[PDB]
């Protein structure tokens, strides 16, 4: 309508019915949009985000579509908080749902999340898009098990010193590749890396990777050369990829369409 653009929504059309919980933004509401569709509602809280920044790039962030990704659908700029509307998932984040000993998964559930995550790195991978903070943290899960990447690029506006350091209490040590821990080069082969870590973490149901070492000793481990092991549920052929990930040299490690074949390939011998 009027006063507004093609990225924002009319907040006068939101119903919020349900508390999510709180992410590094803030509030999150399960809500509904013209009272029929679905949605999550962030409440942007003051002071945490360069929101000038993110409305610049929600614009781009709303054309990332895939059926593995957290759909962007618009914002709500008009206002104080700002609202950052999106798809809902509701069974929540991956890193509680695997650690749910209840869903008693079988490795093709855990081997087809992998997949459902590689499809969309794969995406974001040919639209030269970083997730910058992969993890099963920051993945979903849908009423139907569908697992989805979720917040993706937003990392670039967290105002939190904490989390934008490299050696912050909240920037994500344990997912990351050694040039990025010694010299802050991000890249394609930094979400590589990521990607591997998440594979680990879905197979050990959520354990912390590097779980008995603080992030310092994580990088120090990580420096030398060392690496986190295979989980018991992981084949020999899971754990070759997930390995593959963590090559010392980042032009080394393989792309997600290589990694998304590897998976298939595996799928199609442990059917
Ligand atoms: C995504 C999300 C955030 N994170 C963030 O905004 C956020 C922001 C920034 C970042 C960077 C920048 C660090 C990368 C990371 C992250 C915080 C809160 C809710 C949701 C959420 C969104 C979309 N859909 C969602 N669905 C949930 C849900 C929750 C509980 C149950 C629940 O109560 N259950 C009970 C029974 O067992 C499991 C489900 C069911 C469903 N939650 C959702």
């Amino acid at each position: 309508g009027l006063g507004y653009g093609s990225w924002e929504i009319d907040p006068k059309d939101l119903t919020f019915l349900k508390e999510l919980g709180t992410g590094q933004f803030g509030v999150v509401k399960y809500g509904k949009w013209r009272g029929q569709y679905d949605v999550a509602i962030k409440m942007i809280k003051e002071g945490s985000m360069s929101e000038d920044e993110f409305i610049e790039e929600a614009k781009v962030m709303m054309n990332l579509s895939h059926e593995k990704l957290v759909q962007l659908y618009g914002v709500c700029t008009k206002q104080r908080p700002i609202f950052i509307i999106t798809e809902y998932m509701a069974n929540g984040c991956l890193l509680n749902y695997l650690r749910e000993m209840r869903h008693r998964f079988q490795t093709q559930q855990l081997l087809e999340m992998c997949k459902d995550v590689c499809e969309a790195m794969e995406y974001l991978e040919s639209k030269q898009f970083l997730h910058r903070d992969l993890a099963a943290r920051n993945c979903l899960v849908n009423d139907q098990g569908v697992v989805k990447v979720s917040d993706f690029g937003l990392s670039r506006y967290v105002l939190d010193d904490e989390y934008t350091s490299s050696v912050g209490s909240k920037f994500p040590v344990r997912w990351s590749p050694p040039e990025v821990l010694m010299y802050s080069k991000f890249s394609s082969k930094s979400d590589i890396w990521a990607f591997g870590v998440l594979m680990w973490e879905i197979y050990s149901l959520g354990k912390m990777p590097y779980e008995r070492f603080t992030n310092s000793e994580t990088a120090e481990h990580i420096a030398q050369g060392l690496r986190l092991y295979r989980p018991h549920l992981a084949s020999e052929k899971v754990y070759t990829i997930m390995y593959s990930c963590w090559h010392e040299k980042a032009d080394e490690r393989p792309t997600f369409k290589i990694l998304l074949s590897n998976i298939l390939d595996v799928m199609d011998e442990e059917s």
